């Protein structure tokens, strides 16, 4: 009954909330491993003491002089912890490229993979899928957790559409003329060394929803032309599934990541008390409006990248990362982010091949960065 | 496989929509029986000509007051759709349950009045609800295991008198109040709360009601983790009808899906329970149990008919229900037979008829 859980990226927001859910539920879960990057060593050490878990990894080569009591340390240390720790669930909340090999290791162990790491699916694609058994991957992000829940409303052949909700970002309702000369700071993105301003920027450009559509297709096996996005400013409905009879099943809750976290850890069994439920003691309004696709082409661009297939979704994300960073540095304008992604994709015919190995993914990403860097330099 | 369907109350809104679902899906469904009252005789005759079904209850093979019941007894069927109105539905419900066939239940009276009697007559999962709220709940319940259900949340339109005060209600006419009258009085939601308890076996203090004027969300299930699963569609009874007949399989093209190409707002607000106490009274009646929900419904039907005859005001409908229920001390006994139910209803009608005459 007690599930053995490895928490990768234990020091970030998702990691710390999962440990909190586990801490509140020692009857359901037992932490058996922790991993984090060398920059976060001090927090990891505090976590070792608090949990009593000695099976810990420093996920990279950093903090090299401060390692000497850490059982795994070095570039692929998180992957080694996963390969070597008996577990029922691996929560992968590592950020970026660090998350991919641990994902593949996790799947090869036969454990459930509670996946928070976006690169795993977006860059890894079928490399990751080929390693998974049906139902082995359970998503942690709000939208995908909602979808996994709503898909219980019928059989796979009864599914008509998957409908992701989107907040709309800071620029919901704005015209293309209005967005021509917006600044990073106006996007809510105040550039910092963390992923925060980049996540915020992705929300503003709708690239994040583009990424989520890609993940939706890979997770649930639904064609891109049946994955819709609806703007829903309140973010109470986290996503929905429309079935062949006209019925839509939606999942709703006040925003709290502990709900989808708990469900991913405990799948298929729900975790009593993870989050507060919707309260109807107060009058409220849930609004829905179409996405302005002419103004926010990032989502359709993701569909194009996804339809092309293979390493094309890795290209999409790597191109975004470069174009986005350039916008953060004041080197390009806002509309050029998605303009550059499209330019890079148009030049990327060699990268539609399905990845045979991790190196294929890494090669596609390196090529995409170079291409984006050239595109940036030319304006 | 192809399912053989008997449609009781074929000439009404539900029945005709059902026949349309069946005609659109000849590979899934086949009509094998039709039952009608007598008012819309022209429709029944037209239905016979289109379906070819001669096995009809009202050269009519089954006539009388127990005709629909006897149609059920002797026809080979996989599904019986009971869309009859009121008292005419009780016996056909019990007879359909006796055949072992699936009961696609639209007639509220059967469950609400019969209660435990109907439940004893039923095997697990034999009753599949046609009601939009209960169809929604059944689908949303797929979101977890029975042990993970925290609450069932029924949505209510609020009726045309949403916002109105007790004084405002004093001056409504039969045409202003428009089932539709029960919607307006909130007695419908009272009846659906009882129905929900009996269908899904959830305590009354874990069945909530929220007013949702758009009627897009048809109901919701909240689970122990804090997740709420909701069912949404443009208002169209063909959806829950199609699902009831083909349960657990969904029927392609049954209804239009929610279309998000145009902006919309789904509003939620608390029920004004002081102006609309019908639901709390149904909880009182349901918790008391036994024959009390038969009393609840019969008291309504009598008080509602008085309003429709112009004999009483609108706020008197639910007022009389409360009066009859408070005198109903004796009726918190489980009905052993159909006659116990009919005695409860007679008692309720007469006590209601007195209240009407007293004022
Ligand atoms: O199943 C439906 N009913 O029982 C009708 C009554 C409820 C209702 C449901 C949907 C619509 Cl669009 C309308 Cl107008 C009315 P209620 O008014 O009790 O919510
Ligand atoms: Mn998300
Ligand atoms: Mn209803």
């Amino acid at each position: 009954g007690r599930l053995r859980v490895v928490v990768l990226g234990s020091t970030g927001s998702i990691g710390t909330q999962a440990l909190q859910v586990i801490a509140d539920n020692p009857d359901r879960f037992e932490v058996v491993g922790l991993a984090a990057g060398g920059a976060h060593l001090d927090t990891l050490l505090r976590q070792r003491a608090q949990t009593g878990v000695t099976n810990i990894a420093v996920a990279d080569e950093h903090a090299a002089q401060r390692v000497g009591d850490i059982p795994y340390h070095g570039s692929d240390a998180a992957t080694r912890l996963v390969e070597q720790t008996e577990a029922d669930v691996v929560l992968n909340a590592l950020v970026g490229a660090l998350g991919l090999r641990p994902t593949l290791a996790a799947l090869k162990t036969g454990a459930r993979l509670a996946l928070a790491n976006k690169e795993s699916l977006v860059a890894g694609g079928s490399l990751v899928l080929r390693a998974a058994r049906p139902g082995q991957i359970v998503p942690v992000d709000s939208e995908h957790s909602a979808l996994a829940q709503c898909l219980r409303g019928g059989t796979p052949d009864e599914v008509a559409k998957l409908v992701l909700t989107a907040s709309g970002g800071p620029f919901r309702g704005w015209s293309a003329a209005d967005l021509e000369h917006v600044t990073p700071e106006q996007a809510g993105a105040h550039p910092t060394w963390s992923m925060g301003p980049m996540n915020t920027l992705n929300s503003a450009s709708l690239v994040n929803k583009g990424l989520e559509v890609i993940e939706t297709h890979l997770l649930f096996g639904i064609p891109y032309d049946r994955i819709d996005v609806v703007v829903h400013p309140q973010s109470i409905i986290h996503s929905m599934v429309t079935f062949i009879d006209g019925s839509t099943i939606a999942q709703a809750s006040p925003p709290d990541m502990k709900l989808p976290i708990s469900l991913a850890l405990g799948w298929p069994r729900r975790v009593s008390g993870a989050a507060a439920a919707c309260d109807f003691h107060t009058a409220s309004s849930w609004e829905f409006e179409p996405l302005d696709t002419d103004v926010f082409p990032a989502v359709e661009l993701a569909r194009q990248a996804g339809v092309a297939g293979g390493c094309m979704t890795a290209v999409y994300n790597a191109a975004n990362e470069e174009a986005a960073a350039a916008f953060l540095a004041g080197r390009i304008g806002f509309p050029a982010i998605v303009g550059i992604i499209a330019d890079v994709l148009h030049a990327a015919d060699q990268w539609a091949v399905e990845p045979a190995t991790v190196d294929d993914v890494l090669d596609a990403q390196r090529w995409a960065r170079e291409r984006a860097q050239r595109a940036v330099s030319g304006m």
